[PDB]
């Protein structure tokens, strides 16, 4: 029935190493510029170095937790240098329930809305008490708002023009 | 290590994949920074590889485990071959028929 939006990990504090800004693509483009989603949070290097980060979280709302993610990756070897600074890369997500390690493709690939790279957007629904754990080298799109979900059935989505 | 049924009957087996979650919990136990596990038979064929990650602890464990299972028919083989993390089945089970069972629970 409802939801209550939250922020997991703040821009400013959560990602002391890395670069937070400049994570910014044409192809979500507001008002003439270039701008990103609202939930979520590219992550490139400050400085040419990389570090690996491993972030966790556990949650006390006493109700269910919707966490959204993705995973890039760049259509040629030269834009995975220049953009992650590791040729190697991978990610992992885990949980009680929950367990997967992702590895970037690198492959040539026609254009849509001018971009040869392509995205992967995944969610998963965590329980009251047990954490998740983030751990990646090279090309994680990490969550920054997520939300608290409540219950009440018997709804659904309609298509109409009324 | 390879097997093959005469039992006239369907066999099921099953196996495991252990992967530790620290790469020198990997190197103590198996030696082999690098691992696969590898099932053939005629209509199954499967590679696997082990992941080292870390995750939180469940029953004061933090590594993980994978379960499978296959049904032979009479006849055809079964081969695994490994050299990382295989956990290998030690019995089996040939079955017969008779239709129309399942599950209940109930507490009478």
């Amino acid at each position: 029935s409802s939801f209550e939006k939250f922020e997991i990990f703040p821009k400013a504090s959560s990602w002391p190493n890395h670069e937070t800004t400049k994570g910014v693509t044409a192809a979500c483009s507001y008002s003439g510029a270039s701008s990103f989603y609202r939930n979520l949070l590219w992550i490139t290097k400050k400085g040419t170095s990389y570090p690996k980060l491993s972030k966790s979280y556990t949650n006390n709302k006493g109700k269910e937790v919707l966490v959204l993610w993705g995973v890039h990756h760049p259509p040629s070897v030269s834009e995975q240098q220049s953009l992650y600074q590791n040729a190697d890369a991978y990610v992992s997500v885990g949980s009680s329930k929950y367990n997967r390690r992702f590895a970037p493709e690198i492959a040539a690939r026609p254009k849509v809305r001018g971009q040869a790279g392509r995205m992967n957007y995944y969610w998963t629904l965590l329980d009251q008490g047990d954490t998740i754990t983030f751990e990646a080298t090279g090309n994680l799109i990490a969550p920054w708002y997520a939300f608290a979900l409540n219950k009440g059935s018997d709804s659904g989505i309609i298509t109409s023009d009324a």
